[PDB]
Formats: structure tokens, C-alpha cells, sequence
């Protein structure tokens, strides 16, 4: 039946068939055996094992695990009678490539099998060919500027800087403010209120002198146990290591200064081009008014020439699994597959014309369901 769109990221596995609109499942990237959301749910008496670490895999045997349960446990279906669109990081060394290939055809038997560049397919997604694409996720954030459909690789630029270290980072504002978030499970807790109530200053000095004397900046967030707690200007002050990274003790320049120092990297008359075609793509980049800080940093930092436009729409936090759904659905894309046999012995205007409202509408199943008290205490005991 119908081709299989398997993203997989440092954080979350995102899987479902090719013309869909959207994953069909979305679950955590994690083994304990139990996989995934299940594992996630047996925390307190798991030990978790991430197998992709940045966005590049460390373990095959946990690699395979998951790819086991999006096919029998999450999309369950026989994976013999499905193609197998996979997604990678750029720059993936050629040695996971292939291994990658082995365990697709050699252990769950794919039909077909093809992989992917994770920032190529956003920049599909949005209907173009060239780009520069900000793709920043759990564990790792990209800059990758592409021409004519081919990535420029002398200027892919990549920080170790993203929703790990944000989430860690609110966390250790918050324990500092006397909050008791120590264990594994109660980090959980912390990036659903990243994801919930954090948000990107578009003036960070204004806003934080704004902070000190105002109500309006505190929210509040109920805890499993059913303590309810107030946040302030953590909400904005966590966000603020993508832009200032220094707050976390890494010598990186902000995901604003690497947008530019990658464009920077390629030829002039190209650039242009590059300024009025950014595309964010990530879960990272969902912040409530990331895109017009983003904005207002590169305008200021680009001569005053150049237009800046941002590419930042709503699903851009499934735009890598997106374009996936949409180059697998593409006639010229059908020559491209490789075949069981192909393995036993060894376009452009196409994007621009693809059609999104005629993928078919899904609706996604998040499953990363939230720690309970019982689940933080049972951790507790360590
Ligand atoms: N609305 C939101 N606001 C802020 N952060 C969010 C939001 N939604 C998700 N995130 C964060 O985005 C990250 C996951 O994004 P995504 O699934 O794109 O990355 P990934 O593919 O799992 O990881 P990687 O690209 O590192 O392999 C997590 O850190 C999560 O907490
Ligand atoms: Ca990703």
C-alpha cells in the first residue's frame, strides 16, 4: 500500500504515509523493553536511552527498536508492502547512511527505500527550490542555504544550541527562583512550559526593564501534583540563548548572527536570493514572535539593500516531514526509489507547482504524555 514518511529526530519520531498533510504519529524518540511513548509512560521504573544524539544516530540496536514500533505498534502495517522515505541530517556521515540502508532492506524488508536531507524537504514544503533554511530542533540547530534544490555544503552551518539546552536553561532559572525541578521526569515538566509560555522578546533590554514592574509578563502553569505555579520573565529570558548564547556558557554565535554568517559563505549574487527566501523549520522555532525578532536582527545586520522575508508558517514544526510527504508523492520522484534488487547488487518545477491543499487532511496523534506525581516520586527514590 501507500509510501511511508519517516522523520526522525533527536527528540521526537514523526512517521505517517506520503500525501498526507501531517504525521500520523509523532511519539518520543527514546528506548528504556519499551519504546517511545510507552517508555516515556514507565519512567519511573525505566532507564532512557535517546539513540539519536544532534541528529546523528548512536545506537542501531535502539535505532531499530523505534523503527519497529512505527511500523507494528504506531502505523501498523507489514513494513514489506510499504517504500520508505527516511529523513537525515546534513552532513551524515556515509557510514550511517549505509547502515541505515542495511536495516531498511535487511531487517524489515522495505519494497523501496530513499533518504533525504531534513532541510531540503522544509524548503519543499514551502514550495521552493532555493532557500536558506533555519532548522532547529531537540537536539540540534541547522543553517542551510540550497540552490536550484541542491544544498550549498561549504555554508551549512550547525550550533549545538537548541530545545535541549532551552529546556535545560529554564529549568535552571527556575530552580534558582526556589522551584524543586530535579529529576529526569520533572524536566519534562519544564519543556511543556517552555513550549506553553515562553516567547521570544522583540527588544530584550526593553522588555526585561518592563518586567520588573508589571503584572501582565506572570503567568500561571498547573504542576501534575496540582501546585500551581506563576512564571515571569523566565518566559522570555530562556529563548534568549538563541540569540545570546554566552547565557549558557557557550561560545556560539545566536541562530541571528549564523543565519547571516551562513549566507555570508556564498556568492554575492546569490544572496539575494537566499535574504527574501528564509524558511524556519522546527519545533524550536515556534516561539510566540521569534520570526519578527528574527527579522528585525537580519534587516539590521543585512545592507540595507537586500530585502529581508521570512518564511515561518504555522505547521513548520512538521514542514521537514511535510516536504517528505510531498516529494514522495511526486511522479518524477517514483524513478528515484530504490529497489530490494538495486540494494542486492550494488523535478524542479515540479515543487513549485505542487498543490498542499490536495494532501489529505490528518490529524496528528501527538503521544508524549506528561509525567505523573507519582511517576516524579517513584524517580524521586534515586
Ligand atoms: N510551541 C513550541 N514552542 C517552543 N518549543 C517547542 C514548541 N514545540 C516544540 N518545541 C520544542 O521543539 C523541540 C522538538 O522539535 P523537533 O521535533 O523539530 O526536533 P527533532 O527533530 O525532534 O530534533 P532534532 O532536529 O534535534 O533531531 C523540542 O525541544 C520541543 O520542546
Ligand atoms: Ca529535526
Amino acid at each position: 500500500v501507500a509510501a511511508l514518511v519517516i522523520d526522525n529526530g533527536s527528540g521526537m519520531c514523526k512517521a505517517g504515509y506520503a500525501g498526507d498533510d501531517a504525521p500520523h504519529t509523532v511519539f518520543p524518540s527514546v528506548v528504556g523493553s519499551f519504546v517511545g511513548d510507552e517508555a516515556q509512560s514507565k519512567r519511573g521504573i525505566l532507564t532512557l536511552r535517546y539513540p539519536i544524539e544532534h541528529g546523528i544516530v548512536t545506537n542501531w540496536d535502539d535505532m531499530e527498536k523505534i523503527w519497529h514500533h512505527t511500523f507494528y505498534n504506531e502505523l501498523r502495517l507489514a513494513p514489506e508492502e510499504h517504500p520508505v522515505l527516511l529523513t537525515e541530517a546534513p552532513m551524515n556521515p556515509k557510514s550511517n547512511r549505509e547502515k541505515m540502508t542495511q536495516i531498511m532492506f535487511e531487517t524489515f524488508n522495505v519494497p523501496a527505500f530513499y533518504v533525504s536531507i531534513q532541510a531540503v524537504l522544509s524548503l519543499y514544503a514551502s514550495g521552493r527550490t532555493t532557500g536558506i533554511v533555519l532548522d532547529s530542533g531537540d537536539g540540534v540547530t541547522h543553517v542551510v542555504p540550497i540552490y536550484a534544490g541542491f544544498s550549498l555544503p561549504h555554508a551549512i552551518l550547525r550550533i549545538d544550541l537548541a530545545g535541549r539546552d532551552l529546556t535545560d536553561y529554564l529549568m535552571k532559572i527556575l530552580s534558582e527562583r526556589g522551584y524543586t525541578f530535579s529529576t529526569s521526569a520533572e524536566r519534562e515538566i519544564v519543556r511543556d512550559i517552555k513550549e506553553k509560555l515562553c516567547y521570544v522578546a522583540l527588544d530584550f533590554d526593553q522588555e526585561l526593564q518592563t518586567s520588573s514592574q508589571s503584572s501582565s509578563i506572570e503567568k500561571s502553569y498547573e504542576l501534575p501534583d496540582g501546585q500551581v505555579i506563576t512564571i515571569g520573565n523566565e518566559r522570555f529570558r530562556a529563548p534568549e540563548a538563541l540569540f545570546h548564547p554566552s547565557v549558557l556558557g557557550l561560545e556560539a554565535s545566536g541562530i541571528d548572527q549564523t543565519t547571516y554568517n551562513s549566507i555570508m559563505k556564498c556568492d554575492v549574487d546569490v544572496r539575494k536570493e537566499l535574504y527574501s527566501n528564509i524558511v524556519m523549520s522546527g519545533g524550536t522555532t515556534m516561539f510566540p514572535g521569534i520570526a519578527e525578532r528574527m527579522q528585525k536582527e537580519l534587516t539590521a545586520l543585512a545592507p540595507s539593500s537586500m530585502k529581508v522575508k521570512i518564511s515561518a508558517p504555522p505547521e513548520r514544526k512538521y514542514s521537514v516531514w511535510i516536504g517528505g510527504s510531498i516529494l514522495a508523492s511526486l511522479g518524477t520522484f517514483q524513478q528515484m526509489w530504490i529497489s530490494k534488487q538495486e540494494y542486492d547488487e550494488s523535478d524542479m518545477a515540479e515543487i513549485e507547482k505542487f498543490d498542499k491543499s490536495k494532501l489529505k487532511k490528518t490529524e496528528t496523534q501527538e503521544k508524549n504524555p506528561l509525567p505523573s506525581k507519582e511517576t516524579i516520586e517513584q524517580e524521586k527514590q534515586a
